[PDB]
């Protein structure tokens, strides 16, 4: 049977930590990252994941911290290893700028549900990585100009990244 | 900023097979791209069906997986790391195009996404040192697992696929079909 272990974050309610089972053999492995039946149920108000994205990045890249008012995400690493970070970026939240970090790889296949209004980021600790995330929203995709950005090393968040000198976009330097 | 786009083409000989090519934003860090939106891709399925299931297959060099299909499951397949030869086969015994096939080479620079109809066989070969194969499934009701599926031999002479190897790495299921 295709299985998910579904846990909720202790501190950051709305953050789900989902672990799939896998079939492993002489060929490699097969696994399920998502079913609507298991995972859309976790979203509020009948929302559904409706968008799939891939990010292929080199060693020591950070992408983040990115979010917007409406977009839920479901994120994992399907090749290599990342440090996956979620941040509560709701300024009026009692848990504003609290965060959680996960080291995601083939041996620790955590899939993180990131609420709307949370910031999302990852660091490539492998030589290369392929990051997978689904997006749930109504209406039009929120592109970069319509998103907020927090600095990867914002002192108020205090993420313990394995780098002091990541490779960054101009967006992620300007934050 | 860059706009998310798809180029959507239908196969000439195998109607129902779509070849979808995304754009990508490529920079100093690597690339970001969209494999699927419901708005662009679910409308290609018949009768209100929707993709509701996402799967990953991480395979070693020289593996073949296939040829597998079932009577209800539509698939949307690509390779998100490395390189595969992706093959679709019309496996409907009463189809005018029964055992006709199409082969696509999928890699980072040729990011084809193949919509495979229900009743079609699916297969891929890993030409890179390793590959991650991504596919979505659209069906109603319970997932169609191995016992629910049909199986055609990778080297079925009636299909005549041109594979790079005579020595693919196979499961017992895929060997049994020979
Ligand atoms: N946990 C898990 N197991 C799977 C999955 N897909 C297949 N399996 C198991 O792994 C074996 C290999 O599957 P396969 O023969 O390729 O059938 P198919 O994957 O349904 O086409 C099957 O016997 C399944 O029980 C999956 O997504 N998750
Ligand atoms: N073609 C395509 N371009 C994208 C996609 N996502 C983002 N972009 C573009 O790539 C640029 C960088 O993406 P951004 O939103 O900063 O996310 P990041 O790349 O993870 O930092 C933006 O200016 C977008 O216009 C996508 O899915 N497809
Ligand atoms: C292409 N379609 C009309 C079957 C949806
Ligand atoms: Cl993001
Ligand atoms: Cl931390
Ligand atoms: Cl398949
Ligand atoms: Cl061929």
């Amino acid at each position: 049977a295709i299985e998910f272990d579904i846990q909720e974050s202790k501190i950051l309610k709305g953050v789900y930590i989902i672990t799939p089972n896998k079939f492993r053999d002489l060929r490699g492995e097969i696994w399920t990252a998502f079913t609507s039946e298991a995972v859309d149920k976790l979203l509020p108000n009948g929302l559904k994941f409706i968008h799939d994205k891939f990010i292929h990045s080199k060693h020591n890249v950070i992408r983040g911290i990115h979010g917007d008012v409406k977009t839920y995400k479901l994120a994992t690493c399907v090749y290599g290893e990342v440090h996956q970070v979620v941040v509560d970026c709701r300024k009026d939240s009692p848990t504003y700028l609290k965060h959680e970090r996960f080291i995601i790889n083939q041996d620790n296949q955590k899939i993180i549900l990131v609420p709307a209004g949370f910031g999302n980021a990852h660091y490539v600790s492998s030589e290369t990585a392929v990051y997978y995330y689904k997006c749930a929203y109504l209406g039009e995709y929120m592109d970069a100009p319509d998103q907020f950005t927090y600095a990867w090393n914002d002192e108020r968040i205090g993420i313990d990244w394995p780098t002091n000198n990541p490779i960054l976009s101009e967006r992620d330097i300007l934050a």
